[PDB]
RNA sequence: GGCUGAAGGAUGCCCAGAAGGUACCCCAUUGUAUGGGAUCUGAUCUGGGGCCUCGGUGCACAUGCAUGUGUAGUCGAGGUUAAAAAACGUCUAGGCC
């Protein structure tokens, strides 16, 4: 049993000093772990997943560390004639911990209440100061998860499709956490996205923010940074 | 009681179909929202796909260095089906001790 613990103690310690410029040096390391149970597979996944969306910044090199592993194939634990890629599971992460908006607002709901509970000013300021602490933690998340989407997508591991049903989705909901997560996702893909097959699509997409910028209904922070996405498209994504 | 491995499943690729999405467009309510349609898709499921034909090279054989024959998970060259695939970070049926 400590193999599968000692395995995620090296996967851990690999992730810590994984950086963009020592990349390759590491995969050695990456490639030479026997990963061969749905368990160990799960909980490599869990791992880096965690890492990457916490950490933004060096989510780079661990979206190319995910494409060293894009082709590990496990035997599921359930039934053992059954195999799971790595791509299927971290992806599986991705796409939940992208729609969790819709119950999220549920348990600060669930939270809202004990405001009105605590009565005194201090039980009132620690209460205020959690659940605002609490909203915190969730928009670095759902940060860290977009732009390491956007990132996969880079590497190909993703479609042009998935990028512009997300974009669309991030817009629908005109909400200011979902206006950065669009500003934070557009900022890391818009070379890779601005092309032609997409020409038209595209077009809307800035030309509806654009009305955002214009109306000047939401926080000022949220035109600004949509102001600075709109400039970086107007010049060729450099 | 221990070693090994079938293009038999699973995985990846390709094709078909379905859930889901669909900024823009159109139709309805009509409220810029919902529902339906049209493309575009499809992080997810359900199936299907391991074809022919010809050369080069190599190999083996059989005849007299040459010719004929078969073909190496061979390189190409073309056809055919909607589809011509990672000889596969996998499980088995076995196979051996
Ligand atoms: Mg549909
Ligand atoms: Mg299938
Ligand atoms: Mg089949």
């Amino acid at each position: 049993g400590s193999k599968t613990q000692d395995l995620f103690r090296r996967v851990r310690s690999i992730l810590n000093k994984l950086t963009p410029q020592m990349f390759q040096q590491l995969m050695k390391q990456v490639t030479q772990l026997a990963i061969d149970t749905e368990e160990r597979l799960k909980g490599v996944i869990d791992l880096i997943f965690e890492k990457a969306i916490s950490e933004p910044n060096f989510s780079v090199a661990y979206a190319n560390m995910c494409r060293c592993l894009m082709a590990l194939k496990v035997p599921t634990t359930e039934k053992p004639t059954v195999t799971v890629n790595f791509r299927k599971l971290l992806l599986n992460r991705c796409q939940k911990e992208f729609e969790k908006d819709k119950d999220d607002d549920e348990v600060f709901e669930k939270k809202q209440k004990e405001m009105d509970e605590a009565a005194t000013a201090e039980e009132r300021g620690r209460l205020k100061e959690e659940l605002e602490e609490a909203r915190d933690i969730a928009r670095r998340r759902s940060l860290g998860n977009i732009k390491f989407i956007g990132e996969l997508f880079k590497l190909k591991m993703l479609t042009e499709a998935i990028m512009h049903d997300c974009v669309v989705k991030l817009l629908k909901n005109h909400d200011e956490e979902s206006l950065e997560c669009l500003c934070r996702l557009l900022t890391t893909i818009g070379k890779d996205l601005d092309f032609e097959k997409a020409k038209p699509r595209m077009d809307q997409y800035f030309n509806q923010m654009e009305k955002i910028i214009k109306e000047k209904k939401t926080s000022s922070r949220i035109r600004f940074m949509l102001q600075d996405v709109l400039d970086l498209r107007g010049s060729n994504w450099v």
